[PDB]
DNA sequence: TTCA
C-alpha cells in the first residue's frame, strides 16, 4: 500500500481548524478465538470528490473487501469530519448497515461537521443504525499518526489545543447522544 | 480556510 503525505494529515486532521476537505483513514478487523486480525489490504484512506463525500467513498469500495457475511467485521474510521445528514450520506450509511449486518461500524471523528445545520441528526442516526460514534483522542491522532502517514520514523508531534479541543468536542457528542 |  501506501500512506499519506504529512502535511495533509497534519492540516486535516486538526480538531481546531476546519479544511475545505474530508479526509477518512479506515481499517477492517476481525476476532477470532479472542485475537485481532487485521490485514494490511483492509487498511488505506481517502479524500472526498466533487458531488460525493469520503463516507460515501468508502461505501464505494467495500465489495473489493470481500468481507464474508458469516463473519462479524469491525470497521474503524478516522474521519476528519463527523458525517453530514442533509446530503444525504448518514441515511446512506445507515441503510448499507441495515443491508449488511455483519458490519460494525464505529465512527471516530477529528471535528464535528455543524456546518451541517442537521450534525445532530446524523449523529444520532449514526447510532440509531448501531455505528459507535466517538471524537478522536490524542491516543487515535497518534495511532494514525503511527499508522497511516509516510512520517519516516518521525514521531507524533502534537498540535496545541489537541486535548482541549478533543475533549471539548466529546464532551458535545455525549450531550448530542444521551438519551 | 466547516466534504469551497
Ligand atoms: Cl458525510
Ligand atoms: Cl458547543
Ligand atoms: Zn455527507
Amino acid at each position: 500500500r501506501y500512506l499519506m503525505d504529512p502535511d495533509t494529515f497534519t492540516s486535516n486532521f486538526n480538531n481546531g481548524i476546519g479544511r475545505h476537505k474530508t479526509y477518512l483513514c479506515y481499517e477492517v478487523e476481525r476476532l477470532d478465538n479472542g485475537t485481532s486480525v487485521k490485514m494490511d489490504q483492509h487498511m488505506g484512506f481517502l479524500c472526498n470528490e466533487s458531488g460525493r463525500h469520503a463516507a460515501l467513498r468508502f461505501l464505494d469500495l467495500v465489495p473489493s473487501l470481500q468481507l464474508d457475511p458469516a463473519q462479524i467485521y469491525r470497521v474503524t474510521w478516522f474521519i476528519s469530519w463527523s458525517p453530514c445528514f442533509s446530503w444525504g450520506c448518514a441515511g446512506e450509511v445507515r441503510a448499507f448497515l441495515q443491508e449488511n449486518t455483519h458490519v460494525r461500524l464505529r465512527i471516530k471523528a477529528a471535528r464535528i461537521y455543524d456546518y451541517d445545520p442537521l450534525y445532530k441528526e446524523a449523529l444520532q442516526m449514526l447510532r440509531d443504525a448501531g455505528a459507535q460514534v466517538s471524537i478522536m483522542t490524542y491516543d487515535e491522532f497518534e495511532y494514525c499518526w503511527d499508522t497511516f502517514v509516510y512520517r519516516q520514523g518521525c514521531p507524533f508531534q502534537p498540535w496545541d489545543g489537541l486535548e482541549e479541543h478533543s475533549q471539548a468536542l466529546s464532551g458535545r457528542l455525549r450531550a448530542i447522544l444521551q438519551l
